[PDB]
């Protein structure tokens, strides 16, 4: 059904290892509620998934991206099942010591783990490691769960999610992942490059969780359906044109920065790429998933 694409996914060489490494440090450490539980856990793939994100990460950081990912998922579903206020103090504890501020319970796995992993993240490479510091935070705090909801335009939709916390996380993610070091100028110009694929990573996402997201809604499929009156199927095949017609805005942007007059490093070249392959690694995971 997809149209064709002009990119080629890519799943990071260790993603076997990585992934018994990962999986196994959480089967050994999170307090899981039930063996159900660990079922689940497990058939969510993680490792999988961030090595679909970042496929060019260097062999000796891609766990480290994993982890993260990983302990932010099952975070973000104890996040999403306490109160407001619960979910907000449980947070403020957290942050503390996510930035080494604070030691850990010991006996308590979101504690020791957040703790355990931004220490052996920082001793890596420091000045990465807080360069993903505060949008995990930025992220967390998020998820604190109130209001939120009605958006019915194309475009306040697709404004909505260029901004999603969640994606300049994993752009931050990508960079230590990689290893790569970009100045601040550099980075600002990388916005209208980072709000397309934040927007193409989310339209891709919505198109494949639509027919689930079905029960009793913040998507693209569904605002658009509305606009245009066209049943699902032609707003999906609607959306894939534009979907692949973002991916070409990519291209066109890329291909200009890197021709442009004043140069390009080749640290933002490496970048660029990278957000390629989370697209194009989103997109391969989407298709076959849960
Ligand atoms: C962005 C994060 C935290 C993980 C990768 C998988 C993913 C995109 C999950 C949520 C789906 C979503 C909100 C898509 C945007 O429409």
């Amino acid at each position: 059904t997809p149209p064709p694409t002009q990119w080629s996914y890519l799943c990071h060489p260790r993603v076997k290892e990585v992934q018994d490494e990962v999986d196994g440090y959480f089967l050994e450490n999170w307090k899981f509620p039930s063996f159900k539980a660990v079922r689940t856990f497990l058939d969510a793939k993680f490792s999988e998934v961030t090595c679909l994100y970042f496929p060019l990460a260097l062999d000796d950081r891609i766990h480290f991206a994993c982890r993260l990912l990983t302990v932010l998922f099952l975070i973000d579903d104890v996040l999403e099942h306490m109160s407001f206020a619960d979910g907000e103090a449980y947070n403020n504890r957290l942050i503390p010591i996510s930035r080494g501020d604070v030691l850990p319970d010991r006996t308590k796995p979101e504690e020791f783990i957040l703790y355990d992993l931004w220490e052996s993240m920082r001793a890596h490479d420091a000045e990465l490691a807080n360069e993903v510091l505060e949008p995990t935070f930025v992220f967390m705090r998020a998820q604190t769960d109130r209001a939120r909801l009605s958006i019915h335009e194309l475009g306040h939709y697709l404004e909505y999610r260029e901004k999603d916390v969640g994606k300049a996380l994993l752009s931050a993610l990508m960079r230590f992942s990689m290893g790569l070091r970009l100045s601040a100028d550099e980075l600002q110009d990388m916005k209208a490059l980072e709000a397309n694929c934040a927007k193409q990573l989310s339209v891709v996402n919505d198109i494949y969780s639509y027919d689930k997201e079905e029960e009793a809604l913040c998507s693209a499929v569904k605002v658009l359906a509305e606009e245009s009156k066209l049943g699902i199927p032609a707003t999906k095949r609607v959306l894939w044109s534009m979907t692949r017609e973002w991916e070409t805005v990519h291209d066109e942007i890329v291909a200009e920065k890197i021709a442009s007059p004043d140069g390009c490093s080749e640290a933002a070249k490496a970048y660029m790429k990278g957000l390629e392959y989370q697209m194009s690694g989103n997109e391969q995971w989407s298709k076959t998933t849960r």
